[PDB]
C-alpha cells in the first residue's frame, strides 16, 4: 500500500537553455491509479523566460499513468523508495535537450528533483520565437533495452499557423532498488494541456492524462 | 463512392536486400471501412530468402484502415485515381531499407506495384540470422510536413530470446490527384501478423489490422 | 601486385530512384597509385533522367586511393579476387538513397556490378528540381566495426543559390578473400567532378582524386 | 589587430554529467595564428569524476586555428567583442551531451564562461566505466545554414581493446557583433591530446592543434 489513491508532488526544476539559466518550482496533486495529474508552476529565477514554456512541461512521473491488470506496472512498483528517468529530446530543426528527474517519496508526496539543459535552438526558430501552442497528444512505446526499461516517442509542437514542429523523445526509467521486474513490450498514451498562464508564463498551470496498453487488436 | 465494402487484392514485390534478388507475387483480400485485410504471398525468385522475411510485411495500403467520421480519410479520397507512398525503414544496427509502392484501382480490385531495397544489415544480425519472431502492434503519427501527408512510427520486431529490435518508420503519402484534402493530426494503430507460412517461407499467409484516432482525451 | 600502375574500368549500373528504373554503362581508366580515376558515363535506359546526375556520381572503388606505405591498403589487398562494398546516403530533407558495387577483376580490367536505389525525395527538392551544381571535397573517417572496414562521410552538394544541401554517407567494405588485413582508423580524402556533360546528362565524364592519411600532426 | 600572437586562456567550466556536478577552472597559452594551444585544468568540485575525463577536452575556442589567407577567418574576425558556440554531442550508445562556451578578450586574455551537460550514457559503458584513451583525429566541416556558421563533426573515442566509440558533433558558431562575414564552405582538422594528469584526473593538461584548408585537390 505505498501508493496512496490521492497524492501531493512538490517539484524543483534547475535549468539552462541557450545559456539563459532558470529555476522552477513546483506544486501539485495526482490521481495514481487514475492517470490523471496536476501542477501549479512558478519562475522563482530567470523570468521571464526568453523561450517557449512548452518545451519544458514534460519534464515536469509515470507514475501517473493509468496501467491495466495484464500489463506490469513498473513505476508503481519502484517506490517507496523511488527511481529516475533521464530523457533526451530531438527536435527536427537540429535544436536539442535533455533532462532528469530524481523521484522519492516521502508519505503522501513525491519529491521531484530536476534538470533541464538545451541548446542549438535557431534564434529565429518556433522555440526562441515563442510562436508554440500545445504538444499534441502522443503514444509511447515501452520496452526494455539491455536490460534497461525505455520509451521512445514521436512527439509534435502544434505552432502558430497550424504547422507542426517535430520532436523525438527517448527516455531511461531506473528504480533505484534492485530486483524491480520489468514490463512486456506495451504503450502509454499521453496528453498534456497547459490550463492556464499569466502573460509572461511566470504561472502556469499544468495538467496531464496518460493510461498504458497493449494496442491492437485488444483496443 | 469509388471504394466498395469487400475488395480483391493483386501485388508484386521486386526486391534486393544486401545484394540478394527476389520477387514476391501477392494475392489477397479486405475489407476497407473496417480497416482489416488479408494476402497470400508466393517467393517466385530468390527463395529460399537469406533474409528475415518479418522485415518485407509492411510493404505487403492505408485504404485498408477504418477512419471515425471527424477525421479525414484521404486514403480513400485518393480513388478510383489512386495514390502512392515512398518508406524508409531505419534499424538500429545500422541496416537499412527503402520500399515504394504506387497503388491503382480498376473496378474491384486494388493493383500494387511494390519496391523493396536493403543494406548493412550485420552478417551477425537478427535480420541475417532469421532470429525475428514477429513485428509488435504499433501507433503511427500522422501530420503534414510541407504540404505533404507524412506518417513516422516507432516500430519493433520481437527476436527469439524476447528481446526487441527496433526500427524507425517514415512514410510519405501522394494522391495522384491534385486537389485532394489533407488531413489533420491523427493517429493509425496498427497490428500486422503472419497467420501461416512454410518452413523456408516460400508461401506465407499474412494479415493486417488498422484503426485511426484521435488520441487522448477521446480515447 | 595483380594491380598495375595503370588500369581498365568497365561499369554497369541498375537503379530505380522515386519510381524511375535507369541503367547506365560505364567505361574508364585510372591510376591506382597516383589515387586518380576518369570514367565515360552514358545512359542506355531511362534518358533523361528526371532527378540530379550528381546522386549517382560517387557510385561510379577505393583502390583508386593513394595510400602511404604506413597505412594499410585494405582495398589493393583485396585482389585479384576483389570485394564489394554497401552504402547508405542519408539526405537532410529525408531522401535516402542506399548503394552497392560488386568489383571484379580480369587482367588489368576491373568490372563493377552497380546497384543505386531511392525514395522519399520531396518533389520541390534541389534532387527532383536539379538544382544541384557540384559534391563539396570530403574527408571519409575509416574505422573498423565488429569485424567490418567502414568509412562514414560528412558530404554536401552545392546548390544553385550558393546554399548547401548536406548528405551523410556510410560504407561498409568487405573482401571476397579469408583473411585480408584490416586497416588501422585513418582517413580519405576526396575531390570528385563532372568535367563534361550533354545537356540532358545522358552523357557524361566523370573524375576522382582521392588520397589517404593519417591526420595532423602530419599533415 | 585584436588578435596577438600570443595569448592567454582563462575558463571556467561548470557542467552535470549523469546527475553529478562539477566545476573545472582551466588556465592556459597559446599561439592563435599557429594554431597551437595548452591548457592546465584543475577539478574544484565534484572530484573525483566518474566518467572519462576525455568527453569533455572539446569544450575547453577555434581562434586556435591556422587560417590560410584564402579563407576567411570568422573566429579572430569575431573580435575583440567575442563570439560563442553551442555544441551537441551524439554518441553511438544513446549517450548524448550538449555545451556551450561564452567567449570574451581583455588586453591579451580570452576568458571562457563554459557549461558541459550529460545524460543517457549506460552504466556498463565506456564512458562510466572510464575505459577511453584518446580523441581521435578529426576533420570539421565548415559551412552556413540559414546564415549561421556551423560545424559538423564525424568523432571517434579509442577505447581500451582497441575498439572505436563514435560520436558525431554539430556545433554553431555566433559573433557578438552584427555583420562579421561569413567564411565559404572549408574544412578543420584537429588534433587534440592530454599531455598529462594525474590519477583520479583532478589535474589534466590538454594540447591542441587545428589547421584549416579546403581539401582536394589544394591540400
Amino acid at each position: 500500500s505505498a501508493i496512496k489513491p490521492d497524492m501531493k508532488i512538490k517539484l524543483r526544476m534547475e535549468g539552462n537553455v541557450n545559456g539563459h539559466h532558470f529555476v522552477i518550482d513546483g506544486d501539485g496533486t495526482g490521481k495514481p491509479f487514475e492517470g490523471k495529474q496536476s501542477m501549479d508552476l512558478e519562475v522563482k529565477e530567470g523570468g521571464p523566460l526568453p523561450f517557449a514554456f512548452d518545451i519544458l512541461t514534460t519534464a515536469f512521473n509515470r507514475v501517473f499513468t493509468k496501467y491495466p491488470d495484464n500489463i506490469q506496472d513498473y513505476f508503481k512498483q519502484s517506490f517507496p523508495k523511488g527511481y529516475s528517468w533521464e530523457r533526451s529530446l530531438t527536435f527536427e530543426d537540429g535544436g536539442i535537450c535533455i533532462a532528469r528527474n530524481d523521484i522519492t517519496m516521502e508519505g503522501d508526496t513525491f519529491y521531484n528533483k530536476v534538470r533541464f539543459y538545451g541548446t542549438n535552438f535557431p534564434a529565429n526558430g518556433p522555440v526562441m520565437q515563442k510562436k508554440t501552442l500545445k504538444w499534441e497528444p502522443s503514444t509511447e512505446k515501452m520496452y526494455v533495452r539491455d536490460g534497461v526499461l525505455t520509451g521512445d516517442i514521436h512527439m509534435a509542437l502544434l505552432l502558430e499557423g497550424n504547422a507542426h514542429y517535430r520532436c523525438d523523445f527517448r527516455t531511461t526509467y531506473k528504480a533505484k532498488e534492485k530486483g524491480v521486474k520489468l514490463p512486456g513490450y506495451h504503450f502509454v498514451d499521453h496528453c498534456i494541456e497547459i490550463l492556464s498562464h499569466d502573460k509572461d508564463y511566470n504561472k502556469v498551470k499544468l495538467y496531464e492524462h496518460a493510461v498504458a496498453h497493449s494496442g491492437l487488436p485488444d483496443n
